């Protein structure tokens, strides 16, 4: 393992949703033993951006999560050379996104984490929570960890809280590769919890939070 | 509230799975504060199953989950008159399953669950591991639980461990509707842990058993 | 050696429930195998008025009844005397989904009738949805593509029921069908379906039923 | 008033990753909007040789070309020269998933061609997998089900690749088409379609593709 208890971010993002193209860029840290990661965003190409920023924001890195001994560590054992995941959304109203994100060593060999993204998304309902930009959060959930063909695979049902109470479900499936071989983990939970702690009027500026830690379900 | 920390469970369930025909009873009981119960099930017609008896289990009550006093407990607060369940199963490989519980108290007054239940499955690839009986079992899981529609919905991502590791992975996607009113709970998660204790050769006699606590997710 | 005559009756017996109603169903009817035509008589005869909308039962009461081309090997009309069944799923686009499977063998008195034993299950409608509150018109004619996996028959549509004040809410059918013996094997083609409920009593406790079915193999890729 | 002729050409680019893959692809082709007949010379200018199938790309290759029978509206032709746009979904059974979407409008110099700014993005097929093996033979043509929502055209397929010593591995197809400006809607139709790979090099970096398709209303409910 080559990682320190602080570690900085820096991220490119590219996308369209509903065709309509954007670039956001961050800088920010976090601290991989604790599970916890901070990032500030800006949209620079593409803002004010149409649809709700909340679609975003799970793009926007399972090295942060606070991992017990007892269970084996993919991500953290993959660096130097790092990692990608590739993930599908699928909301219940039809709308669905893709995304990847290549995470490497920033080359200039300081302690530093460097994310491509890439982000795309069709089929939002006009008149969706979406599109009319009514969502609050992410509530809190529980990834389910598993290997398929020597990676790793992570599936969890996410939930946005809309404006004046209800839910809008969210089928997240995603594949983790290791950019090396690296010992596989056995069947397993995180608990992710993230939260937007800051955002201007049109969310052209955004401070992300996450926290995250893994475990093997109920005794 | 009229639930004792001591009650029985009595239940028949009436299926068929790929057009085969099957019933099967239970006698059992648990502690519904403990979130912990305990199941003998025999099948009584239609033995021995052509299909894994792990895709049954799951049929086989939210009364018995554990919840914290800062949570609202849908299901304690339905009784005496109840609630029912409806559920769909969908397997990754294509075999999709439906089941109905109707739990009420059973009529001679007595600390027991009386419980009908249905349980349907079409379109198990003959060669899948649920016609060709390889499960291990479920690993342990959380349900995330929300409201609709005035009734509580719970979405859980499953997955059955197979013969020679490998999992088999299952959405779930229930409904719970309260025989009365009662007091709606906010988004929480209960984790799940459910187990075959034991078996004969042909699983025509099964012992079951599930521990269940409920929580609102990672700090 | 096939079975069929071009004139064949249908009797049927249909038990289920959904959002845990329990009904049971049976009909008379009677169909052309070769011109792909038939008609159904039904009665509720346990459980009605009905909750929820017939539509969504309709496709659940046989792809003898498909006028299939001599270029096309037709899986159902070899299947005879013995039969074959299927089990479906229907994914409805709010959460509702339904499965069945139907059994169809000849009736046991010798005569042209099939015997169609179907069970049906539906969960998860919405309250407030139009199968719940009983808005639904008719199903659009539909095309089912015909593929064969594992040894069996595979048939996948996508259904779309026309509601009241316009608008359609769509379904995803899966349908497997497996022949009681051996028999020649189709390449892939499609069905061209065409149903409708042509009377109807005010609670749907009678209703008859009509479905014309022809299949092809898809446009030439020529002009 | 429509502004289509019957001999239109066809110019575009394609921008995509499959499984992280970079690619760019140009095309120069023609086709005729009223036979509903278009083809097209594809090169991959930057990324070959492709890791994947060549075969998950070739629909996002303009429904435009479809020969529209005058009982029935044509969304496509309406919308020009103004042009529309469509965005897909594509979920393979094995849990792959494409999404993709295009841009068409009229060449800004005025002559008769659409130019197409075609988005392509696919994650998660299994290393395994048919797609990521390259063991796809073709696309089996298709029939599309038009209905309208929310004032914009929706297309749903179930589609389907031959793969190499026979069998199937099904997809489904999401697709919404927005119009630049109001034209008259459709009722729910069919899009019969049929496409074709007609000519590649060893490694798929040049490509020619054929499609033909044609519009109806569905099997007549009378034999
Ligand atoms: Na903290
Ligand atoms: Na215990």
């Amino acid at each position: 393992s080559v990682i320190t208890s602080e570690m900085k971010i820096e991220l490119r993002m590219e996308g369209a949703v509903n065709g309509h193209k954007f670039v956001i860029t961050g800088k920010g840290s976090g601290q991989p033993f604790e599970g916890i990661q901070n990032v500030d965003l800006t949209v620079i190409e593409g803002g004010p951006l149409p649809f709700a920023f909340d679609i975003l924001t799970t793009a926007f890195n399972r090295v942060f999560v606070e991992y017990p001994e007892e269970i084996v560590d993919y991500f953290k054992q993959s660096f130097p050379e790092g990692y990608s995941w590739e993930r599908s959304m699928s909301y219940e109203d039809g709308g669905i996104c893709l995304a990847t994100n290549n995470i490497t060593m920033k080359k200039d060999g300081s302690n530093c984490f460097v994310n491509e993204i890439r982000f795309d998304g069709v089929n939002f309902p006009a008149n969706g929570p979406v599109m009319q930009r009514k969502t609050v959060k992410w509530e809190p959930s529980t990834e389910k960890m598993y290997v398929r063909d020597g990676v790793l695979k992570g599936d969890v049902n996410m939930a946005l809280l809309l404006q004046g109470g209800g839910h809008y479900r969210c089928d997240f499936r995603t594949t983790y590769k290791a950019k090396k071989v690296v010992q596989l983990p056995d069947y397993h939970f995180v608990d992710h919890s993230m939260e937007i702690t800051s955002h201007d009027k049109d969310y052209n500026k955004v401070k992300l939070y996450e926290h995250a830690k893994a475990h093997s379900g109920l005794p």
